[PDB]
């Protein structure tokens, strides 16, 4: 039993947050788009006029509201602070999304009402006319999670949650320097995703000025460069597949930069880890608010995801349920504070369970495989519904990886195919910065003969709508184009 990461915080609520750093900041630069520039004083200011016309349509806690308004503009992020300040929760759903899965998720969240880019909608549900502001105990957001095999369910996190990740990375990063007046920080992540959540109170949370870019720009590395520079952006919270893809220097002046939700590549360290600029790993399922454990990523070492936020407690245990020792591998279990809850009561009842490993009625299963260290845990890949090749189990990361230390690749992801016969093709897709025949040579030097897999060159690798890497929509079977 000696896998066990603990930690000992106060309880409130995201508007605290924001009412604490306007009354310290209050001409500080909140939101910054260019057309409009709202110090913390205006922010409010313009927050509080939306959210007296949502209290009007009766929308306070207990309502859920839905949020479609295109990235990179004012409103989406004005609009749900207004949410949120009327004391409901929110439910965003991208605006670039398709409309069928719009209404899933919305029709699924009974929202009573959309948000939409030229005003309110109806929503499947009506508002319940509660006139309180919100408390710790109320809903902030519900995001949904697309999951592993089945449909994308329903999140929600109180603002309790919410809140104590806000706070537990002010205990995180920059310590020496910290987050404020004068940091200016991209929001170019999808709202649908959590860690846009992040990015949003990177900002609000000290001080420093929200800088929202459209997510197309986010996937332009060429023209993103030179928009980061002229913005001023000190801040970067992003995903490895779309950081890979950016130019190497789009990140000068950049003194903060988080990647998480899948696998960091250690080129990626490589790249842009050193002196003037920090470098975190985050790791956390949308089922414990956004962020669960951390690591520095600096050269030299190996790639870690880290050690619990102040508030959530791991574990890494056997099949059995018992911890295991340090230097083993196991499926890693979360509780404390940020454990959320899923819409779905069926949901909620296979993953939170009572574990007597951490002693606590609520622990959510991830499904991760981790290696324990005491410095810092270390992601491995899933503990089921492992992908198979043949009939052998396979870990694709080894091979994401395997790819990615190629010489002249700057990015990589690997799949197994389904031929249109039904047979099965591992296949490696590759983003030169690289000769085909000789990187073959390599993998076959490095990996056994089953997991060489058939390398393709494309021009970028495709992104789901949080930035992650997007498996099932790389070209296959592989044209000679
Ligand atoms: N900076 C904010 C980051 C927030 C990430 C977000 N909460 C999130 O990813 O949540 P989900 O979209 O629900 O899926 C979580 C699942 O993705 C994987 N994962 C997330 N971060 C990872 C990391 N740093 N390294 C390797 N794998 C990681 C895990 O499989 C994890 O179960």
């Amino acid at each position: 039993q000696q896998a066990l990461y603990r930690t000992a915080p106060a309880p409130r609520t995201l508007l605290d947050v924001l009412d604490a750093t306007a009354a310290a900041h209050p001409q500080a630069i909140a939101l910054d788009t260019g057309s409009e520039a709202l110090t913390y004083r205006d922010l409010c200011i313009e927050i509080e006029r939306r959210a007296r016309q949502l209290r009007d349509r009766g929308i306070g806690p207990g309502d859920r509201v839905g949020v479609r308004v295109p990235s990179g503009t004012a409103e989406l992020y004005l609009s749900i602070l207004a949410v949120l300040r009327s004391g409901a929760a929110y439910v965003p759903v991208d605006a670039d999304d398709p409309d069928e899965r719009a209404a899933t998720v919305f029709r699924e969240a009974a929202v009573c009402a959309v948000l939409g880019p030229d005003g309110p909608l109806p929503g499947p549900a009506r508002p319940l006319g509660d006139p309180r502001s919100a408390g710790p105990q109320d809903d902030a957001w519900i995001i949904f999670t697309s999951g592993s095999t089945g449909a994308p369910k329903g999140v929600a996190v109180s603002h309790r949650s919410a809140a104590a990740f806000v706070d537990a990375e002010a205990d995180l990063f920059c310590q020496d320097q910290p987050l404020g007046p004068g940091d200016r920080v991209l929001a170019g992540l999808s709202v649908a995703f959590d860690a846009s959540c992040e990015e949003m109170w990177l900002a609000w949370r000290y001080g420093a000025c929200l800088v929202p870019a459209p997510r197309a720009l986010v996937r332009a590395g060429h023209e993103l460069g030179p928009w980061l520079v002229e913005r001023g952006i000190t801040v970067v919270s992003t995903v490895p597949t779309l950081a890979a893809l950016w130019p190497d220097e789009a990140m000068r002046r950049v003194r903060l930069l988080i990647v998480g939700g899948e696998s960091c590549p250690a080129g990626l360290v490589d790249r842009f880890a050193g002196p003037g600029r920090e470098m975190w790993n985050t790791y956390g399922p949308t089922e414990t608010t956004v962020v669960a454990c951390a690591a520095r990523l600096l050269p030299g070492e190996p790639v870690r995801i880290g050690l619990p936020l102040k508030g959530w407690q791991l574990a890494v245990v056997d099949r059995t349920g018992q911890p295991v020792p340090f230097g083993a591998e196991g499926e890693l279990l979360i509780s404390g504070v940020g454990t959320a809850r899923y819409l779905d009561p069926a949901k909620d009842a296979e993953r939170f369970r009572p574990d007597d490993a951490l002693g606590a009625a609520r622990v959510y299963r991830t499904g991760d495989l981790v290696r324990a260290e005491p410095e810092g845990l270390l992601f491995v890949g899933r503990a089921d519904d492992q992908i198979k090749l043949g009939g052998r189990r396979i870990e694709l990361g080894e091979i994401d990886a395997a790819l990615a230390a190629l010489p002249g690749v700057r990015g990589a992801a690997a799949a197994v195919q389904t031929t249109p016969a039904g047979t099965q093709v591992l296949v490696g897709y590759v983003v030169p910065e690289f000769q085909q025949d000789k990187a073959r040579a390599l993998l076959q030097e490095r990996l056994p003969a089953q997991l060489v897999p058939v390398l393709a060159e494309v021009e970028s690798l495709p992104t789901r709508t949080s930035g992650k890497v997007d498996r099932k929509a790389l070209p296959w079977p592989l044209p000679s184009a």
